[PDB]
């Protein structure tokens, strides 16, 4: 089992640290060079897989399995009856999953019957608009599965919170910046939020395809304006920067 | 003649962070303190307008002092004539810079100031006046062209100052205004702690010391800086909540 | 349908009567004998089924169909096209529903397409956090459906206000005592309240499992401490007593 | 100074404990015998003066000087410059103040520049409606004055929250039952709350002057109906019982 780094940990009883935690994630995976003054995920990593911890107390945390290449959540790990236990998304290959959680062995390595797509998560845990985000919301979703028998509905509700408040919060300033430091306050996930969440690659490509502008703030101008991802109408790269925390990386192998 | 530095189409709520960003871009110095934007120390013209647009035929214009983002008054239309209201404590020399379309007897001095003590006393506690795009629009509809009603004017000012000025001062506030027009957000003790402590939080950054190991390259002169319930142990933590430092 | 008792009526234009109305519910359904000095719903009724009225005016009210055994809301009755009309949640048996509303006859007894679980009510009417409680909020939601054609969103919003401000309020003093005495003021349903609403059985069971004690005001002590219903962390039965209006019956 | 009991202590970081704290005060001061099934402050005490602690942390608390005869708050103690420091309301005589805080001596025994009347507190600290109640609000108000140089605004703002959320919270279920155990949530002190706060003796007198009843739940009926404490219109003693945690002694 390779040595994996824990690149960020969220102490859910310290809610004001949330943007510091998100910032750590952006800092760990981002390139040194920006793209139109927007951070972008690095194309390569020495070790692309890593952990992110979500802490409920000194003896209870869930550990996310992460692919830093795209900030995908691949599964998570808890502890049950003193044994380490790992749950992996259905579509995650054995070779990838084998990188994670050396304390989960044998029957405690569990392939879930669903993937991390929002289609699958909402099928099992309800529509995104019915799972509000928030610090305690995330904490409570952890309490409801930690050390417990596997429940797809509650696993899905946890995954909805964790993917949106960790992975896509890092990807989108628009998401991370809505989470209140008032631990018990919640944000409804509306169509403006889902629109961004479902169009991460489309927006990143629009930054990559933009042209250099000697007059504009981001020093870039869209190749084609507007970029419509309804209900958003993006007329400038600046307006894209206001929602983006990280661009998806570009390998420059194909044409856009 | 004064510039209109930003305008908010209350019916196109996605544009709100562009509108806040236009305010910050207009008033900020070219350079940052500890990598945080700060208000510019001087201005060719320190007074400007900010429009709050309800429709093609209806808007309220705020009078803004850009040196500190204070709202000094607003202007509407009543009986087909331009009209301006100014807070009690605004000098007539300052108020005179604003609204050439408001002449005659239609320039009015309000009986209260723009302080939260005054506004909350007349319009209700900040926790009882939730923020939101529609809430702001509706409060404008509730006073536009109407006889002066101190309570409804105070509710407008509570919404406008927080959703314009302090929204520009604090990313924490501006970034929680939902793009869903009819969604609102409560002004909780984390918001008011920031709102009450803009100068204190700016002073901590201006008094910080160089650091070679932190991302902002600053460290607090003494830690923590407490604006409860916030406990600020680093300048990066302050930076995450700030949109504009108070000008040195 | 037999003639059922109407055990309480809330005059929605006299908002300071609210806790008298909730007390009237508690008094009707509570057993004579308390558990750890907390009221509990009687195990037996001669007639478990009864009415609770929500009154908008002298001529406009909604009548809730109530199972007093668990304070379940099963449906409601209004008037539409000058005829008594009733709605019943999807999962309510015909035998149970036929106990209610003798003036809602003919074809005016309607099966709803959703149940009263919070999952069903919130997918149709929105999250508890987006449906604040309040006298006017309740009254308004009644006006938005009374005598109207079926509208699942508005009906579900009415049920959220009704179940939380009648049933759940009677069960939890913590909830009932937060309803504002001003008609037009409202209170957000936060995660403390929703934790209670989701865990009435678990909390009541924790009281039932408690051990006798001579030194505590409730004369009870927790079998295991704490009882955690996040965000609530209960270390005494006294702390549970002070949130509980009515224990689930044993 | 005599050695006085600390009859209750609120750990402001365990907000769920709040109603238990209030209950401890009521139990301590309440007579064995009730009046119209309302608790009444005992006519006498062997030692009427006592302490209540308001804990912000293991190292920082403020102790209230309390007169249990009437739940008057007479002052508070903190620590400044490594020494006990006492503050007493301006109208409290030396004889009374001498009962409290033996660890504060010399010039560390300080006469406040105002009394505990709401008129004095509002002059110095703002209207009650502009000073919302709340667990963290109270904690924040303590932090803002503990060990600090005198500040009449923050001292007054502390007393507004302390008197309302301790003394009058025990006097009035209406106040105590509104405080959320979500510690950041606040309650607006509107006309319904100030009306109760201003009329504690009048409401208590209305209870003592009440007549017997064989039917009502309290076994009392008002001597004259209604008892109006605007905006409240009390037609029954059951309605008064809903809002009151303690009667003033007669």
């Amino acid at each position: 089992a390779p040595t994996l780094e824990t690149i960020a940990s969220l102490d859910l009883n310290n809610p004001t640290t949330y943007l510091s935690f998100i910032t750590n994630i952006r800092t760990k995976v981002a390139d040194k060079t920006e793209q139109c003054t927007i951070q972008k995920i690095s194309k390569t990593f020495t070790q692309r897989y890593s952990y992110i911890d979500l802490i409920v107390s000194s003896t209870q945390k869930i550990t996310l399995a992460i692919d830093m290449a795209d900030l995908y959540v691949l599964g998570y790990s808890d502890i049950a009856n003193n044994k380490g236990r790992a749950f992996f998304f259905k579509d995650v290959t054995e070779a990838v999953a084998n990188n994670f959680f050396p304390g989960a062995t044998g029957t405690n390595r569990i392939k879930l019957t669903f993937t991390g797509s929002y289609g699958d998560l909402e099928k099992n845990g309800g529509l995104r608009k019915d799972n509000p985000l928030g610090i305690f919301r995330l904490e409570n979703s952890i309490v409801n599965i930690y050390g417990k028998a596997g429940d797809v509905k509650k696993q899905a509700k946890f995954f909805l919170l964790a993917i949106q408040m960790v992975s896509q919060a890092a990807q989108f300033k628009y998401i991370s910046d809505k989470i209140p430091s008032e631990k018990y306050e919640e944000v409804t996930v509306d169509e403006y939020m889902t629109a961004l969440e479902n169009n991460w690659a489309k927006l990143s490509t629009a930054v990559y395809n933009s042209k250099p502008s000697t007059t504009t703030a981001t020093k870039c101008q869209l190749a084609t304006s507007p970029v419509t991802i309804s209900p958003w109408i993006f007329k400038t790269v600046e307006e894209i920067k206001l929602v983006m925390g990280l661009l998806k990386s570009s390998h420059h192998h194909h044409h856009h």
